[PDB]
């Protein structure tokens, strides 16, 4: 059935060069696109890289390219699988890599294959891709469940002004009734925001960061905080609406302890902190903001610091460079008691079916799931229809601005209106989105 | 031939709410989104706001949705209109709103209609959307001609902090060899660009504006042109890339007068230019900067400063809010020699068919046209296989960053990728795309 495998570089949200897969059936052409991060996790699977400083500064996808045209395409045509065999269309792009990391073809040619062979495997079942991807899973769908959407707002750390450490700051509609009241409300917060932020920072504080929020220059979390919950006041949505951060504390751990100066060039390491010193700034957060998620609040390997602080945390504690979408080290965490949410990013891992594994392991355990973009995001609606088809109730794809945010916020709008009265909105139990009756 | 018309609210890039329209045919359901303008022309067909504060802060499109599926989706399904012809599905759609400017139904209930029809018609025709296009504007397609793509990089305007009047600079990769080429080196300017803004104002100055552009505080317009003559020649693109600009200059335009400092609350009424005044600074810039193309360089119904201007300018010149893809403005400015070149924005006017004439009317005077997203885009990437179809050399659908830009730049590399040796890139003929042989 698979005619044709072909790859080509086209630009991601941020400019930069990434690898778009395109398979040929006899029910059509079927595209993915893959997505990148930033100052990713060292346990992620290698995105490949040309390194020709001379041209995308060294950022072109030219070789994972060849790789899918020159390796994989010839390989995977000739192999006849049957691409509604996810597991074994997956089974066979490893088997052809053969690294743990996928390092000799790049998770960047390999994704790309595996995500469009499941879109093409839905055109041949005459399905939606999200009744598919339930199918691959083996998720209850009556009813389905609509993700509360975790809307990045505002964010701090590496690439923003000013001394905030902490990544990002979203806001979640907990409290809404529907999706679209979800996203509406949402859109409502968000612009209220950006009117406060100009007043208060000037017009050009209203430009936006990489995922959509603003980044005016910024110097603590509270002040980020008192700024976020002026906007939700002010959009009237109090109740509502809840807080969501991403500390992405690997960005400023060094050492084995937590420099929250760590942009300020000269910092002192009398005031780097320990894990429990750490802690103690976020417990402080908890008791005086609406937080329900806490993602990376420790570094991706400093496991004794993720088990001391979630014994008594209360809150979702999300897992995203400590897990990396990984079985492997997901089991790790789950033995460990170090989280209780898997952050879903489908590249870090580089193919489906191991992404569908990490969530299965999580719900096992007991923990949520939140289906995650990338930083570096593309037009490509692929984890709209993922967060459905496992039904986990949250999702974390950027602020309602910018369309390769919008373009998921969109397709689940889409979703939700082809469901009606079989899909319900995860709503106060995101958490466990997949337990619903 | 169609069953079903059928429309909803999706978000847009700043997350406002817009009309996206799906048709059914026999060979499937065809989707269009509508753009949406910030500080639109006076003259610019209707866009239908619902107006209900306690919801998007007024910026709802219910209104619209429900003048598609109450009112135009019954009368157009009756109608058994032939979606290959295009000129009847517009006719059809203009003689039931039945207002000269759109007013009763919207052009943002219109135009999804408009552009979903063509959209079906090239399915069922089995040729892609750009050969269609071509097929409804005559234009021919022996060979094709790819674009060159202004870029957005940097704005001043309404909308950026410190004094820069000016709204758009954009770079223009006149001397690259192929499309992919001109995507390249463009990205690599964007990002020298973006690098060399977060060294001289600050990290914060790196976030980008609505169009993906950076944004920060400038005070002249010689200091942003030379911040990307410098990034030009930092990326190694000397003499291959070539500015323009839009100056919207009808956002300065006040009592007869240009206030260059119209951001100042105080602002030195004695200080605001007349036509000519304002005249010798686009001179002096156009002589010091290696810029191809101005946009609005004079106020929307200021018809004499065009005209006094154009015989002096010697580069083209872009009517974007001057004639709104009117073919009833564009005449007047034909005859009134006010410039020689049309913004072609299919939603200022509200459906494919004035659109096409629009364009048509130009080349017949020896225009050019710069084919056009708007402020306000979504993931729908029509203007690319419009720009392909019009053969007119040129598109001007923002920066390479934020995807409701790069949908539209990569739907160009895919064509390009397609036609092979049956496009040429229009390069350093952009003016005159569709004349090349
Ligand atoms: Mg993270
Ligand atoms: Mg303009």
């Amino acid at each position: 059935a698979v005619s044709k495998v072909y790859a080509r570089s086209v630009y991601d949200s941020r400019g930069n060069p990434t690898v778009e897969v395109e398979l040929t059936t006899e029910k059509g052409v079927f595209r993915s696109i893959v997505p990148s991060g930033a100052n990713t996790g060292v346990h992620e699977a290698l995105e490949m890289r040309d390194g020709d400083k001379s041209k995308w500064m060294g950022k072109g996808v030219l070789h994972a390219v060849k790789n899918v045209n020159d390796v994989i395409a010839p390989a995977f045509v000739k192999a006849n699988i049957d691409v509604k065999d996810q597991k074994a269309v997956d089974d066979f792009l490893i088997s052809l890599d053969g690294t743990a990391n996928k390092s000799k073809l790049g998770a960047n040619a390999i994704l790309g294959v595996s995500l469009a062979a499941s879109r093409a495997a839905a055109a041949e079942k005459n399905v939606p891709l999200y009744k598919h991807l339930a199918d691959l899973s083996k998720s209850k769908t009556s009813p389905y469940v609509l993700p509360v959407p975790f809307l990045n707002v505002l964010n701090g750390g590496s690439h923003a002004g000013g001394a905030l450490a902490l990544k990002e700051f979203m806001i979640a509609p907990t409290g809404a009734k529907t999706f679209a009241e979800a996203l509406r409300i949402g859109s409502e917060v968000y612009h209220n925001l950006k009117s406060l932020t100009k007043k208060r920072y000037g017009a050009s504080a209203g430009n936006v960061g990489d995922e959509g929020g603003v980044a005016p220059n910024i110097q603590t979390a509270e002040e980020a905080l008192d700024l976020i919950v002026d906007a939700i006041k002010a959009a009237g949505h109090d109740g509502k609406i809840k807080i969501g951060l991403d500390c992405a504390s690997s960005e400023f751990f060094k050492d084995g302890k937590y420099d929250l100066d760590f942009k300020n060039p000269n910092s002192d390491k009398s005031k780097w902190l320990t894990g429990p010193q750490l802690a103690d700034l976020y417990h402080s957060l908890m008791k005086r903001y609406p937080i329900v998620s806490i993602e990376d609040p420790f570094a991706e390997d400093d496991w004794e610091a993720w088990s001391h602080f979630f014994k008594t945390a209360g809150i979702q504690i999300v897992a995203d460079r400590l897990t990396v979408t990984n079985p492997k080290r997901i089991a790790t965490a789950i033995e460990k008691k170090a989280a209780d949410a898997l952050l879903l990013k489908v590249n870090q891992i580089g193919t489906l079916s191991e992404s569908i594994k990490a969530a299965q392991d999580s719900f096992a355990a007991g923990w949520g799931v939140m289906v995650s973009h990338r930083s570096g995001e593309t037009e490509d609606t692929f984890i709209a229809d993922l967060v459905v088809g496992l039904r986990t109730g949250q999702i974390k794809t950027g602020a309602p601005a910018r369309s390769e945010r919008l373009a998921k916020l969109n397709q689940l709008l889409r979703i939700e209106e082809e469901l009606g009265d079989n899909a319900v909105f995860a709503g106060e139990n995101f958490h466990h989105g997949d337990k619903l009756l």
